């Protein structure tokens, strides 16, 4: 018809505020390249802090609907700091609670180091 | 003559690790629109949280050289955090340091609400 909704077809200029949608791919990619390299032997002190870490980014998040979401879900399900193992798993189950949320599929968990840290065993990171 | 380092002409894949560049572009725009967003009366909890939150961003950004480099910029120059025209360009500055370490030139500060919030008042974001 003429003017489209897909954004990519119409706004092509980069360097311009994050949307809604924009914000969110930075974020969570942001929060699993830092849980892929989290030690898998955490200090008691890196555990409280990455604990505190979540909680803070809860407060902040700009989006004030996604930031309720996300305070609403860290109370029912706090997350595990206890090891990388543990964290990126308990990331990886939070962001699939979100996509189940909005009408997107979950992603296999099984895939989260290479996904986030490793590249796929295939190669086609390379 | 056939491979390049240029990676958008060589590797494909999206949904693969960020680099260390890639990670740095996601992360700057994470901090840049939290910023961007904050209180212009942040309460004292706020004002404490916020910097909290950048000090805990500094234990944990897995590019260890890059977290070093920011470690040490905080001890020389806590962030201020009492008011989102105050922190947004206090973070502007410290990524200013940055790029000149780098060999980047500066970004103007004074476009820090339309690169980060508002949109470049031309209107080439909608
Ligand atoms: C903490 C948080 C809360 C949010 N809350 C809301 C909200 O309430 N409402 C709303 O409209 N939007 C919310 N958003 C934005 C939303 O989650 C998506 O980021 C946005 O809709 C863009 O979706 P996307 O399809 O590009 O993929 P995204 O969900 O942004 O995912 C980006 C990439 O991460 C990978 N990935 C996907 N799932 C996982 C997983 N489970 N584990 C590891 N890797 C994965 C895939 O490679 C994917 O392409 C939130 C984002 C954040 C960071
Ligand atoms: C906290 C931090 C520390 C880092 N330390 C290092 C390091 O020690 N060594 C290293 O090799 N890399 C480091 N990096 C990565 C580096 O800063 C760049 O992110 C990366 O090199 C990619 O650069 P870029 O040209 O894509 O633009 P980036 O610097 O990533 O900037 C992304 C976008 O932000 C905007 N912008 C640029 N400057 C400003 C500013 N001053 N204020 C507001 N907006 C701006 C521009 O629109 C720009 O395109 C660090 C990144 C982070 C987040």
């Amino acid at each position: 018809s003429m003017r489209t909704q897909q954004k990519r077809d119409t706004k092509f200029r980069e360097d311009x505020p994050p949307d809604r949608e924009e914000l969110g791919r930075h974020s969570w990619a942001v929060l699993h390249t830092l849980a892929a390299y989290y030690p898998d032997l955490p200090t008691p002190e890196q555990q409280q802090d990455m604990a505190q870490f979540i909680h803070l980014f809860s407060k902040f998040y700009p989006x004030e609907e996604x930031a309720e979401d996300l305070r609403k879900r860290l109370a029912r399900n706090h997350p595990d700091t206890r090891t990388r193992a543990a964290f990126t798993q308990w990331l990886x189950h939070l962001h699939n609670e979100v996509n189940r949320k909005l009408g997107k599929p979950d992603f296999d968990x099984s895939k989260v180091d290479e996904r986030w840290r490793d590249g796929w065993k295939d190669g086609s990171x390379d």
